[PDB]
């Protein structure tokens, strides 16, 4: 799983430590070991949601597997969670495009997951 | 729909009130709402199309249907036309990368669009 | 093709040509003309794979066709290997997407692929 989210909020309103929690959190929700976990957090990036400024997000998550419209829905209410506690984004303004991938359609380590 | 444009044109370049064009010009051609609409441009890219580093942009459009054959060259077009008017970007060196979504696939407000 | 690559890896850290080397590579790699290549590299990323901070990449290929089961392995071998050899990152430490979109949903020149 890789999760990425890009954000108008400043460098600094982004806590220490929020790489680690979402690497957890996200082991945990995907069942997924840690290990190969992969996240990335953009901020200060030139964004609008309905045409307006406030703080806003939009990300996605990739999986090969353990995507569906019920795991979708639980990913997003503890992303849209933590957004909103530690971006102080409300989840109103976020975007989450979820991708199930096949495993052929992923590299890694010179090589693909089929 | 969400637009995101990745560039090479710097920041100075792009004018006050794009963010509000491009939401209002895809509200228009995609029948959506503009308080569903997110738009992301990311200008000063290290970006080469063709081996070339002269103006240039990569950008993705992902929508929940309104997608297609049709609807895509009409979206071009459009965003081509912004990019070109804009940030003086050649039509021919700009990718356009169509996403349609399912609904059960885009995360929003604790939720999905399911 | 498009290839994007994200990483933590610092800006001075891309060698020069590194743009002009992807491009040659990958059109070699996809039999495609360098003419149709996009390069798009993403320094500087607030990043982690595994929990952790070392080097590390988040990429993706988007092709019209050129992308299957044996293909994505060869391109995996071919990046990784650029990525460790230009950037230092362990190949384990990579993840690339690989899309084999329709000409239909490529947009460019104000129209598609198709
Ligand atoms: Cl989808």
């Amino acid at each position: 799983p890789m999760f990425i989210v890009n954000t108008n909020v400043p460098r600094a309103s982004v806590p220490d430590g929020f790489l680690s929690e979402l690497t957890q959190q996200l082991a945990q929700a995907t069942g997924k070991p840690p290990q190969y976990i992969a996240v990335h957090v953009v901020p200060d990036q030139l964004m609008a949601f309905g045409g307006s400024s406030e703080p806003c997000a939009l990300c996605s998550l990739h999986s090969i597997g353990k995507i569906g419209g019920a795991q979708n829905r639980s990913y997003s209410k503890l992303l849209c969670g933590l957004l909103a506690e530690r971006l102080r984004i409300s989840p109103d303004r976020v975007y989450i495009n979820y991708y199930d991938m096949n495993a052929a359609n992923v590299g890694w380590n010179n090589s693909t997951f089929a």
